[PDB]
């Protein structure tokens, strides 16, 4: 009615629509992860104690992107979901629009509040303690890869099922935009991937321990 | 006013008060835990393929004790939150003890039904893995260590958090009882042992990278 979030019934007064298009904002923010994505391939490769593999630089660019994303734009929310209705920001913005396909983002829910606190705080810096670590071949550098995927799995399994068991009144089922690529896709990248390094992080640690013996 | 939980005003209609004592309860919970742990000391010294020492074999039953409460006690819960109140059998009349120090738990509140779910489906198994891996000294040992323990206090800096932004509505403050006992204390079992072992993988998991060098 006055917004488009859901469920329809809520009065979510305060709120004010988007003052830029909708694509100023997805064009910037693939900027920066472009511009991130591509010097962390040039900082792998100058600044690196040893020959990094392939699989192992693109490895240092998804833990550079989850370090930002952490710090900066979920930093945002914990700081500011006060107020996040009616503000005229870029990072606010972003949050307007995403929180459409989840409006618990616009709600302050108590559960996403406390979870993105540990998130911005925990494993923004662990992120970039991973990429440091790998560069200078630190004997943490495995183990870090192990706790900050297990810790971000933890909290996507937990964002998953809370939200099938209120039973997916905040956002419209089945919509091709808002739930199969804002809820759907773009969360299930850090269950999906992440899991993969908890395999590879196991596999080094597996043989590094039975060296050991 | 029927009943003892908090806030007062909560309308909890089919409650029916525990049919036991309370002494029953703990006296039985204090046994099955007992057997547990000096059994587990057994285990220990027979079943080990080298000696162990003191620190670890209690390290072992640390691990046995979290794996018989996650898999039995909280699985109760998983399965039964939802008559939980009125019903008879023992472990409901446990949950109805110890709700008085958190009324969530009669509730059914969605995040506490989802922590309680990954709790007893994958922190209770691992938790029998870690046992019989120190035995058998097999080398993921140290990491099970550590996976399981991070997530334990993941979920309970979760648990602790979200209380504290409801404002602790589920419980009075301040009494002996069901707040600093139930809550802040048998809570907090999990968030202090657990960083020990933490530490202590970790400072293994270091040397074991350090020697492949
Ligand atoms: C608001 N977001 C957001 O805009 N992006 C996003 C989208 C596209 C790009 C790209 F491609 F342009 F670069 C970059 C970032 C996100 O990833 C989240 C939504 C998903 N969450 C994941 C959390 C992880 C911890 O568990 C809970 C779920 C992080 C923030
Ligand atoms: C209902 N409980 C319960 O009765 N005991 C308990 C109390 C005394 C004994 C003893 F001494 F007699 F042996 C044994 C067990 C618990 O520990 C919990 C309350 C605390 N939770 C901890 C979870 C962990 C995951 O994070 C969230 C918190 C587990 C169940």
């Amino acid at each position: 009615p006055l917004h488009p979030y859901w469920p329809q019934h809520l009065r979510l007064d305060n709120f004010v629509p988007n003052d830029r298009p909708t694509w100023h904002i997805l064009a910037g923010l693939f900027s920066v992860t472009g511009v991130l994505v591509v010097t962390t391939w040039l900082l792998s490769g100058r600044a690196a104690v040893v020959p990094l593999g392939t699989w192992r630089r693109l490895s240092l660019c998804w833990f550079a992107v989850c370090g930002f994303i952490h710090l900066v734009i979920e930093g945002w929310f914990v700081l500011y979901y006060e107020d996040l209705l009616g503000d005229q920001a870029f990072l606010s913005q972003l949050w307007k629009e995403y929180a459409k396909g989840d409006s618990r983002y616009i709600l302050g829910d108590n559960f996403t509040v406390c979870m993105e606190t540990i998130t911005a705080c925990l494993w923004g810096p662990l992120s970039l303690w991973v990429v440091i670590a790998f560069l200078r071949q630190h004997p943490l550098r495995f183990i870090l890869q192990l706790v900050v995927s297990v810790g971000q799995i933890y909290g996507d399994v937990l964002y998953f099922l809370t939200e099938h068991r209120d039973g997916f009144q905040h956002g419209e089922l089945g919509h091709p935009l808002y739930f199969w690529f804002y809820f759907v896709f773009m969360n299930a990248l850090w269950l999906v991937l992440p899991g993969v390094l908890v395999l590879d992080a196991v596999k080094h640690l597996t043989h590094a321990q039975s060296t050991l013996d």
